[PDB]
């Protein structure tokens, strides 16, 4: 029992965290097989990248992992992450695939500076794809994931802090998540939404951990509903949601539309003092995945 | 920019994470140099556990590591921990240390299943020296740990939860952290408080961070703080404490007893609504060293 914001281990990923060096410009480079992964910003000197990687050379890049300097034995753009070959694959290369995720979705964060992991959280990717994270100077190329049993599925590289504090970034492929670019312009987040179908699975995150209260009589179309969430400024609520939920649904008893009508109520009157899980906030940040892992026994390795 | 509820990066801990099993108890153990350290009630069959102990050979113990079996070699009781001597040196056996957390301070868990880890979380012992932690059945053995730049302070082993879903559990010496015994008795958790001085560290951390409505024009003695902090339950606040806050009393430039001033009206009317770094409620599980290592740049390795 209990319920915590829940990282995965993190040890497989940082035995691929490297130092990335070209310029006066350090930050994380992500070192799988015999290939360096960084942010394209670490390109020396309003950019055009392309223009620029043309006139450097590979000894420009100096790759430290650990004690160990790196050889760079070849380069390449793939939009906004540079791919630096170098002449030793990481012994340490675990299982891994490269994913993107959708908003809604969660994944863990090693925040690292210099190739040296600081920490590891768990966040989701905003409606707005952006994430709230926690970074510092330095922190760029840090990278997500997820764990599948003992793959480690990349989804994220850490670019750069929005005027609001938010953080954007690529998938590993570099592809930016949401309509951010790795230029200094007056780039901002658009407005964030509550992710609901997340806030009902911490809801019966709560059930399942004794708080029952929030609960109701009450009942609720999925249309009545999305007619208050949205007016609450929360993600409509859609059928696949609802069947995602299911089998949490089945293992507390309490129907999907059944919990709606409880959020429904507790966005109409607030929560009067009370908490749930020990947060003063409706949560949405723990998919329904992550409540049956949190809550049902799954590990990885 | 950002604050997260960070964990330290875990790796370090899961290359000691194994597997312990003796009859038909499964739990995790700590395998450093060559002792695996695990919960002494994995011993066979209201107990006395020297006697069961002395019942006992090395050969009832199988201990896996991954893939590897592990071949113990001899067994002692050390208070409420097992020590278990293999023939075999954890080669991953990181620079480590046994300390004793004091209520108040944070730590990380890697929770773990069968010697697999699954998850990481930060959490902060209970002034009632509990931890609201997030363990299912087999999470007995996972540890608790700080890491302070290469070395890993091993701090806590789990070993149950109590009636009110938080936990109890000991350093690595085996002796437990407050008033609880590895047998089924009545125990519970006593009344807990609210730890003061990592308030007052989340607020200079919302403040670090843009967050600067709570604050105001008052100011306050200690002596007057703490006669409204006790009102609300909550832990006193020492010379030391404001000592500790020192260095973000500085960065910020509001001394310490002001942002008392602040608490002490936030205690008073609450938050009307509006939200401290995300959250609607005041989070005591973050130290100041906390704060520092999450506002300034600290990594380890």
């Amino acid at each position: 029992s209990g319920f915590r914001k829940m990282a995965f281990p993190s040890g497989k990923v940082e035995g691929c965290m490297v130092q990335v060096t070209c310029g006066t410009t350090t930050l994380n480079g992500l070192w799988l097989d015999d290939v360096v992964y960084c942010p394209r910003h670490v390109i020396c000197t309003n950019p055009n990248y392309e223009d620029l990687l043309i006139r450097k050379s590979n000894h420009n890049f100096l790759v430290q992992a650990g004690n160990v300097q790196l050889r760079v034995i070849g380069h390449s753009m793939q939009n906004c992450v540079l791919k630096l070959k170098v002449d030793t694959a990481n012994p340490k290369t675990p299982k891994y695939k490269f994913v993107r995720i959708q908003p809604g979705q969660t994944f863990s964060v090693l925040a690292c500076y210099n190739g040296s992991p600081s920490g590891v959280y768990q966040c989701a990717m905003r409606p707005n794809f952006t994430i709230k994270g926690s970074f510092l100077n330095g922190s760029c190329g840090s990278v997500g994931f997820n764990i599948d049993y003992d793959c480690v599925s990349f989804c994220y590289m850490h670019h750069m802090e929005l005027p609001t504090g938010v953080h954007a970034g690529t998938d590993l492929e570099g592809n930016f998540y949401g309509p951010f670019v790795d230029r200094q312009t007056a780039q901002a987040a658009g407005t964030d939404t509550t992710i609901t179908v997340n806030v009902l699975a911490w809801l019966y995150a709560a059930v399942i951990n004794g708080d029952r209260w929030f609960l109701n009589r009450f009942t609720t179309t999925l249309n009545d509903f999305n007619l208050v969430a949205m007016k609450y400024n929360y993600e409509p609520l859609t059928q696949d949601h609802v069947d995602i939920l299911g089998p949490l649904s089945a293992q507390t008893g309490i129907a999907v539309l059944d919990m709606c009508a409880s959020l429904k109520e507790l966005l109409q009157n607030g929560m009067n003092g009370r908490t749930i899980l020990g947060s003063a906030l409706l949560e949405d940040e723990f998919t329904p995945f992550d409540v049956v892992r949190q809550c049902s026994g799954v590990t990885f390795q």
